[PDB]
């Protein structure tokens, strides 16, 4: 089994809207996140990436899922720990890396999101917790995947 590298993903989910960021360099909407760094907890890494990529600070996050990504031709898995929050207290800021944008929850931009999001995003919206795995060929093609609702992440 391949080694895996730790990542975070943060979704700011309010009652009628969700905050996504457009990757400027890419072209897809996503939550905010990145690699966990040495010596920080996964949750603290998620808080740090949220602040670095969107400008938003939150004191706490709720872990809602975990997704492992495998890419054909790449030696490592990406182990993505997915967090939510409903409570923010500043404005999102656009950088040269991510442009934040709010979407109403009847306008989730799936056509411009990664293909796996179509499977697990609906569980997140239902307040369900999940474990997923997706094997991609390139950016567009899923060759294999698993997804399961769990009571504990
Ligand atoms: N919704 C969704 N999110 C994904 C998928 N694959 C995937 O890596 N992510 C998330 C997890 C990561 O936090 C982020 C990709 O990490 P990144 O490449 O932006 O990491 P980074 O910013 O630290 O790297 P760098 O370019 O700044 O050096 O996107 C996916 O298929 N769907
Ligand atoms: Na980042
Ligand atoms: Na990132
Ligand atoms: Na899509």
């Amino acid at each position: 089994m391949k080694a895996s590298r730790l990542y975070t993903l943060v979704l700011v989910l309010q009652p009628q809207r969700v905050l996504l960021g457009m990757k400027k360099r890419a072209g897809r909407w996503n939550g905010f996140g990145g690699k966990v760094q040495e010596g920080e907890t996964i949750e603290d890494g998620a808080r740090r990436e949220l602040q670095e990529e969107s400008g938003l600070t939150v004191d706490a996050l709720h872990k809602v899922g975990q997704i492992v990504f495998e890419f054909v031709g790449e030696p490592e898995l990406m182990d993505v720990h997915v967090f939510c929050t409903d409570s923010i207290q500043g404005t999102p800021v656009e950088s040269d890396e991510m442009r934040p944008c709010w979407f109403q929850l009847d306008q989730i931009p799936f056509k411009d999101m990664w293909p796996d999001d179509s499977y697990w995003f609906p569980l997140l919206l239902q307040k369900k917790k999940f474990h997923g795995y997706f094997k991609f060929q390139g950016q567009d093609t899923i060759l294999d995947y698993t997804l399961r609702e769990v009571d504990t992440v």
